[PDB]
C-alpha cells in the first residue's frame, strides 16, 4: 500500500543517520553544510513515533544529536549522539516483517546481514580515525586508510602495515580483534547457512534421489532398471518440483486445507465430466481423498485378475486397456477419462489390463472413499451405472 | 538459598587465583603486598573440600603455591604453583549445575566459554612475558604488548610487528599457533552455535511457516488465501509461541503429564460451568483428551449435515450458530459456552451450522472420549440432557 | 553417446575463454598469435546455440570480444569482452546434468567447486596486474607475483609483502578482502561438507553400530555378548553394506519397486526349487513379502513349542533341525532348502528345534502372506503337501 | 592377543619412516648412522605382507628407499623414496579397525587426525628446507625456522617474517597456502565435530530436558511443579544415563535382543520370587514385555476405581497401599514385591490405592501379556492364586 513507501523512507533516513553520525563525530567540520538536508529526517523520526517494544523508538526519537553538535560538547558527552542509531533494530524488525510478503525471506535476511556488517565496519573505521594523532592529511585518504585497516582486522587477514602505536590505540585494536572478528565470523557463518537454505526443496529432491541411486548402484541393478527410475525421478522433479503435497498439506488446519485442496485439484475437478457440474458438496468430500500417482511409460496400471479396489482418474496422459493376454486393444482412454468402476459396481476380479502408452499422471480414489461416496450420494452412481454397463 | 552465595564466592576466589598466579609467576615483586588479601582464599579452598570426581578438588585444595613462592624456587618447580587452577573445571561444572535453575542455560554456557578464552589469553600473555629478555620497561606497557601479541596470534590475524627472536620464543610461538588458534576457532564455533540455539522455538516456527509459504507461492495460491493463512500462522505465533503442546507433553511420564495438563488447562476447566464444580475425577479424565483447535474469522466450525462426532468447548472467542441455509441467527455462543451435544445425545446428522464471528480458540473433545465419559459418570450427562432438550 | 564429446568440447573451449580473456585484457600483446587457435571456438559458441534459461547462452554466443580487441577500445568498453564468460554457468549446469549418470555426483560437485575457485583466483590476479604502475618487468614474474598476492588475500593468510599503494589499489584490495575471502570460505565449507557426504552409507552404519556399542558398554554387557553383536554388525556391513532395503525401496513407486524387487531377489527365486519354474504371477506376489533375516552361528531360528507362524527359505547358509531335547540330529538343511510348513499345513505347535550350524542368511515369509498364497494358488500347496507329509 | 603387539609395532615403524624419509631427503648426511636401526624395519615391512586393497601394502613393501639413498640419485628420482609412506593409509585403517574394540572410537579418530596433521606439517617443513639457498647454518636452527614457517602458513596466521624469495619458493608457498591451509581447516572442523560427538548421550539428555523446561517456564508452571519435574529428569539422568532402552534395543535383531534383555533385566528376574526359579521359557517370554516406569516420591501408582490393566513388579523402591479414602495403611510393599493381580485374577475395579513412600523404579507388565502368560502356563497362575486370595 503506502505504508511500504513510509517504511522504506524510514529505512532511508536511518541508513542516513548510521552513515552520518560517526562521520560528523570524527570531522566536526560537517553538520554545518548538511544541516538543510538534516532536521527534516529528525522530524521524520519524531513523526514516526505516532505513526505506528518501542523502547528503541522513543529513545531514538529524541532530538539528542542536534544539541550535542550545537553546543560542541567534548567526547565523553559527544558519544551520546549515537542514541539515534537504536532505530536500527526497530527498522530491521519492521523491514523483515513487511518485505517478506513478496520476496524470499532468506534473501532478505542475507541482505540485512550484509548491511549490518557494512555499517559496523564503517563505524569501527570512524572510531579508529579519532584515536590517530592530528596530522595534516586529506580526509579522503585518512578515511580510506582507516577503512582498509578495519576490513583487514575484521577479516582476520592482518597484513600488518597499519598497527596501533599509542596504548589507547592498542586497547582499541585488542577490543576490535576480540569482538569484531568474532562477530564477522558468526555473520559469515549465518550468511553461508542462509545461502544453503535458499533452495531447500531442490536439496531435498537431490538428497532423496541420491540415496536411491546409491542403493541401486550398490545392488548391481541392471542399466535398463537404472533408467525408468532416474528418468522417473527427473520427471517428478520437472512436473512437481519435489514438493510432496501430502507432507506440506498436513501442517495447515482442515478449514484452510480444504481451500488449498480445491484450488490445487480444481484442474482435475473441472476436466472430469463426472466431477464437474456435480454438487459442491460431493466435490468437497472428494477433494481430499484424490491421491496422485505417477506411472511410467509402458507400465501396468491395472492387471486383469487382482481383487480390484481403486478407481483412477486420468489427469494428464494416456493409457490403453488390453485383453487378459494383450491381444485385443479395446478402447484407448485419454486425458479426462476414468477407469476402474466395474470391479466395484459389480464385485468381480479385474476385468482387463491397463497399460500406459506414455508418461501419465493419474489420480487414484481409494476403495473406502469410493464405497462411502456411492452410498451417501446416489446421483453420482447413476452416471457410473450407465457407464459401467456400456463398458 | 545460601549455597549460591558460597558457590559464587568460590567462583570469585578461583577467578582471583587464575588472574593472580601467572602475574606473580611473571613478576616476583608481587606476593608481598597481595598476601593479606591472599591466605584467606587459600583457607576458603581448604574449607570448601568438607563443605560439599573431586580429584581436582583435593589437588587444588593443597596450599602448594604458598611454599613455592616463599622458598623462591626456580622455574622447573615454580611452574607447580599452577595446580591451584585445576579448581576451574570443578567450579565451572558447579556453576553450570547450580545457576541453570533460573537463567537460560545456553546463555550461561556462552558466558562460560567467553570467560575460559579470556583466562587462557591472559595466561598465554603471561607466559610470553617470561621468555622475553630482561629490559628496563614499565610493567604495564610490557603486559599490554604481551596481551596484544597473544590476541593477535590467537585470532589468526598476525600483523607481524611482535615476532619471536630466540629459538625458545620461536618454539613457544609455534606451540601457540598450533594450539591456541585452533582452540579459539573451536570455541568461536561453539559460541556461534549457542547463539543460534538461544531461540530454537522461534526458529522452528519460522522454518515451518517458511516451508508452508514457499509451497503456497509455488502453487499460485490466490492472495485472498495467502492471507487467512499467513495471519493464522501469525496468530499461532502470538498466542502460543509456536510450542505445540502435544509434542512437548509426550516426553514427560504420565504422573507428571497429569499435573502439567491440569495446570495448563485449568483456565478452560474453571470457566466451563459444566467442567468446574464437577468431581476431581471427571476433570482428571478430561484434562488429557481436550484438544485445542484454532478457527479463523468467518470460518465454519460445524456444518449442518455431517455425521457429527466432536463436541467443542469455547475457551477464548465467539461463534454463531445459523440455520441450514444461513438465514436464522438462532443464538450467539460466547466465551465459556459449548456446542455439539445433540449430535450424540441423540443420533442425528449435524443440526445447524456454526460459524466464527471472530478469531476463536476452541477445545475439541473427541467422539470416543465423549462416549466413554457419558457412560462412566452419568451425573455429567444429566446436565447435558437438560441442555440438549432446551436446545 | 556423441553428445558427451560435444559437451566436453564446449567445456574445453569455455575454460579456454575463461583462461584467455583476462590474459589478453592485461597484455594486449596477445590476440595476434593466438588468433588462429581462436575464431574456431567462437564459431563453436555460435554453432552450439542451435545444437541444444538460455539467456547466458545467447549473450555469450555474441562475437563481442573480437570487435573489442580489434578496435583497441579503452578500458571502460574493453571490460565488455568478459561477456563470453557467462557461458560458464550454462556449461556448469550441463556438465552437472550429463556427467552424473556414471560417476558419483558429490565428487563431480567437488571438482566443479575447485575449478570455480581456481578460475576466480586467476581472474582476480589478472585484475590486480592492470592496476599496477607500468614497470619493466618480465610477464611471467609479474603474473607469478600477482597470483601469489591473490592466493594470499583469498586464503586470509596475509603475509603483507605485497600491499596496495595507490588509492585505486587500496579500493581493489578492500573489495577483494570483502568478497573473495568470504566466497572462498563458503566454497571451502561446501567442499568439506561434500567430502563428508562421499560415504553417507558407511557413516550411517558407523553411527548405528556406535550407538549400540555405547549402550552395551554402559549396561555392563558381558564380553561373550559384546562379541556375537559386534561380529553380527561387522557381517551386516560386509554382506549388505549397511543399506537396509526396506528403507530405500519405500521411496520408489510400486511399478518400479516390483522390477527392483525381482532383480534383487532373483537369486533366491531361482534357487528355491519351489519358487523357480512356478508361474510368473506367484513370484510377483512373493517378491515383495520375502523378508531377509540374519541369524548368528549356533543360534535358534525356531524352537519346538511356540505357535509357529513364519516359513523360512534358506538363501546362503546351513541350519540344523534337532529334537525337542537336542538329542536326535534329524536332517541337515542347506542352501536352497526351506523349513516351517508343518506348523501351518497342519495347525500344531512347532514340531522341532532349528539351530544354525554356521552364519546363515534366511528369507522369512510372514504368516499372513503364506495363508493368502496357499489359498489363491493351490498348485503351490500341492508341492508343499507331499513335502509336509514326508517330513 | 599378540596381533595387537604386531599392529602397534607396524605403527611404530611407519611413524619412524614418516619422520625419517623427509629428514634424510633434506640432509644426506644421515642414512649413514641410522642404518643399523634401519634395515630391520624394512624387513618388518617385507615380512608384514605375508602376515595378514593391499595395493599400498605391496607398493610400500618394496625396498625402494635403500637403493635411492645408496646410489645418491638426483632429486627427480630421489623423490621416489616417499613410496614408503603409502603404508600410512593401510596402517591408519588397521589401527582404526583393531583398537576400537576397547576405547571410544571418536577419541581414536581424534588422535588419528592430530597425528596426520602433525606428520603433514613436518613433511611440508622438510620440503621448505630444500628450496632454501645453501647457507652455513646449524641444522637444528634451520629446521626450527622451517617448522615455524610451516605452522604459520598452515594456521592462516601469516606473521610475514619468513617469506619466499625465489620464484620456486613463491610457487611452493602458493601451493602450500592453497592446499595445506584448507586441509588444516577441514581437519580442525572434523576435530571440533568429533569433540562434540564424544558425549552424544549426555547432549541428548540435555536437549530433551532443556526443551521441556523451556515449555514449562513459558506456561507459567508453578515452582512446586517445576520441582518434581527437574528432579525427576535429574534422577533419570543419574540412574539410567539418558539411554532409553526401547530406542536402542530396536536396532538389534530378535535373537540378540533376547540375550541383551535377559542380561539387563536379570536383576529383576532373580529378585522377584515369582519370576526366579520358574522355567527358562516363561522368563524368555516375560523378558521383552517388562516395561520400566519411574514414579516420583509421594505419587499415585494405582488409584482405587479405574478398570485396572497392568501389574507392577517393584525393582528398586518402596510403595504403600492405602484405603479408598487413605485412612488404613494396609501393608507396606518393598523391593522385590509385586501388586496388581486381583484386578485381573478377578474382574473388579481397582481394589485400593498405591502411593510411593519414596523414589521407586517399577516394572510394568501390560494387560495383554498378563492374559497370554496366565493362559499358556498355568503353573505361574497357581502361585498368583494363593497370593490373590490371601490379599
Ligand atoms: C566505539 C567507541 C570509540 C571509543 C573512542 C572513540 C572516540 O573517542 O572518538 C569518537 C569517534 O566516534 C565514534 O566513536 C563512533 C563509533 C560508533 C560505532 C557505531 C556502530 C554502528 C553499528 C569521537 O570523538
Ligand atoms: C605455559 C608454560 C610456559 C613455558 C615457559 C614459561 C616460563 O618459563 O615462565 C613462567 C611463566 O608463567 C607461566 O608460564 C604461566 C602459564 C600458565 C598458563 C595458565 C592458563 C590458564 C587457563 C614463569 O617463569
Ligand atoms: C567491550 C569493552 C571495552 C573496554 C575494555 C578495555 C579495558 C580498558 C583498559 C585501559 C588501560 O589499560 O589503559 C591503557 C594504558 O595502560 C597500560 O599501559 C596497560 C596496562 C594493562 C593493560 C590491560 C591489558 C589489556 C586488556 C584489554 C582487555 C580487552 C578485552 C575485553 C573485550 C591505555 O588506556
Ligand atoms: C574485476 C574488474 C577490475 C577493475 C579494474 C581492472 C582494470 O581496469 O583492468 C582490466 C583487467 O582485466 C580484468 O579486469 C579481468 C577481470 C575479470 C574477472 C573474471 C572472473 C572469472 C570467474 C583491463 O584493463
Ligand atoms: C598439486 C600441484 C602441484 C604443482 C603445480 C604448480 C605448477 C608449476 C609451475 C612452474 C613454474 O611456473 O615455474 C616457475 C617460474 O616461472 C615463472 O616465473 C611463473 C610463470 C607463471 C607461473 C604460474 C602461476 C602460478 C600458478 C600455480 C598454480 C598452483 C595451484 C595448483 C594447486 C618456477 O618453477
Ligand atoms: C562489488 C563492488 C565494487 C566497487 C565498490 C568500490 C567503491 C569505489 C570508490 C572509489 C574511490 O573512493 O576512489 C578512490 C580514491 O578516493 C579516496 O581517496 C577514498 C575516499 C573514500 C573511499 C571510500 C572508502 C572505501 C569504501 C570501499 C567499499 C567497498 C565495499 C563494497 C563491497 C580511488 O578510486
Ligand atoms: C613436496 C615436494 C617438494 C617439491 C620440491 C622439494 C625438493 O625438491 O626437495 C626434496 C625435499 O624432500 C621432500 O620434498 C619431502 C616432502 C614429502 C612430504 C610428505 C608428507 C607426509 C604426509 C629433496 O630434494
Ligand atoms: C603441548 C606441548 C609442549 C612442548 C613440546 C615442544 C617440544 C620442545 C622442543 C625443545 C627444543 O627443540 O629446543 C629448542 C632449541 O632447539 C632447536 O634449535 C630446534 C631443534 C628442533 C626443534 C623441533 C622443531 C619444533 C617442534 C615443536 C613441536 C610442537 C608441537 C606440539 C604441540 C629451544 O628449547
Ligand atoms: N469395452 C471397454 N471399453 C472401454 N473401457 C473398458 C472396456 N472394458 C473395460 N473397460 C475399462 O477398463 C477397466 C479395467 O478393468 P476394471 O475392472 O478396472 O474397469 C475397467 C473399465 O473401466
Ligand atoms: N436453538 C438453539 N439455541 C442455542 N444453541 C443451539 C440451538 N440449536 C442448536 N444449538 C447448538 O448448535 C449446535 C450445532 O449443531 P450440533 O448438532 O453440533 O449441536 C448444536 C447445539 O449445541
Ligand atoms: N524328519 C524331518 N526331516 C527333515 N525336516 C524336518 C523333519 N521334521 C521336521 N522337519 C522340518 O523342521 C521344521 C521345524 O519345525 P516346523 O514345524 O517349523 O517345520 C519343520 C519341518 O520343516
Ligand atoms: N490386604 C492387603 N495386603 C497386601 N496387599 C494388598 C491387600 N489388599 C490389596 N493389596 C494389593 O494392593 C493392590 C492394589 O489394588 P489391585 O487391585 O491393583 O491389587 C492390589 C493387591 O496387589
Amino acid at each position: 500500500t503506502y505504508t511500504l513507501v513510509w517504511k522504506v523512507w524510514i529505512l532511508a533516513v536511518t541508513l542516513y543517520y548510521a552513515i552520518r553520525i560517526p562521520l560528523t563525530l570524527v570531522f566536526p567540520s560537517l553538520f554545518s553544510p548538511l544541516l538543510p538536508l538534516d532536521i527534516l529526517a529528525s522530524l521524520a523520526l519524531i513523526a514516526d513515533i505516532p505513526l505506528d517494544s518501542r523502547l528503541p523508538d522513543l529513545l531514538a526519537a529524541l532530538p539528542l544529536d542536534l544539541l550535542v553538535f550545537a553546543l560542541h560538547l567534548p567526547s565523553p558527552l559527544s558519544l551520546l549522539s549515537l542514541v539515534r542509531l537504536l532505530k536500527l533494530i526497530s527498522v530491521q524488525r519492521s523491514a523483515t516483517r513487511i518485505l517478506s510478503y513478496r520476496i524470499n525471506p532468506a534473501l532478505l535476511r542475507l541482505l540485512s546481514l550484509v548491511g549490518f556488517i557494512l555499517l559496523a565496519a564503517h563505524g569501527i573505521a570512524c572510531g579508529w580515525m579519532s584515536l590517530q594523532p592530528p596530522s595534516e592529511n586529506p580526509a579522503g585518504t585518512r578515511y580510506l586508510s582507516a577503512f582498509y585497516w578495519t576490513i583487514t582486522t575484521l577479516t582476520t587477514i592482518g597484513y600488518g602495515d597499519i598497527t596501533p602505536s599509542t596504548p589507547t590505540q592498542t586497547v582499541y585494536t585488542i577490543v576490535i580483534e576480540l569482538l569484531g572478528a568474532a562477530m564477522y565470523g558468526l555473520v559469515i557463518g549465518n550468511i553461508a547457512s542462509l545461502v544453503s537454505k535458499l533452495d531447500a526443496a531442490k536439496l531435498l529432491h537431490r538428497e532423496r534421489v541420491e540415496r536411491v541411486t546409491a542403493f541401486l548402484s550398490y545392488k548391481r541393478i541392471s542399466p535398463e532398471l537404472q533408467r525408468r527410475i532416474i528418468e522417473y525421478f527427473d520427471y517428478l522433479w520437472e512436473t512437481r518440483r519435489g514438493y510432496e503435497e501430502r507432507e506440506v498439506l498436513k501442517e495447515l488446519p482442515h478449514p484452510l486445507r480444504l481451500a488449498v485442496a480445491m484450488e490445487i485439484h480444481g484442474d482435475v475437478i473441472e476436466k472430469v465430466p463426472l466431477f464437474k457440474g456435480a454438487g459442491e458438496e460431493f466435490i468437497r468430500d472428494i477433494i481430499l481423498h484424490l491421491e496422485p500417482v505417477i506411472y511410467g511409460p509402458g507400465e501396468y496400471i491395472i492387471r486383469a485378475g487382482e481383487m480390484g479396489s481403486d478407481v483412477y482418474f486420468i489427469n494428464r496422459g494416456s493409457v490403453e486397456v488390453l485383453s487378459a493376454d494383450e491381444k485385443t486393444r479395446y478402447a484407448i482412454l485419454s486425458e479426462g477419462q476414468f477407469f476402474g468402476e466395474m470391479a466395484l459396481i459389480l464385485r468381480a476380479p479385474r476385468t482387463a489390463t491397463v497399460r500406459a502408452r506414455a508418461f501419465c499422471d493419474l489420480y487414484r480414489l481409494d476403495k473406502e472413499t469410493f464405497d462411502r461416496i456411492l452410498s451417501r450420494y446416489p446421483e453420482i452412481a447413476a452416471q457410473i451405472q450407465e457407464l459401467a454397463v456400456r463398458r
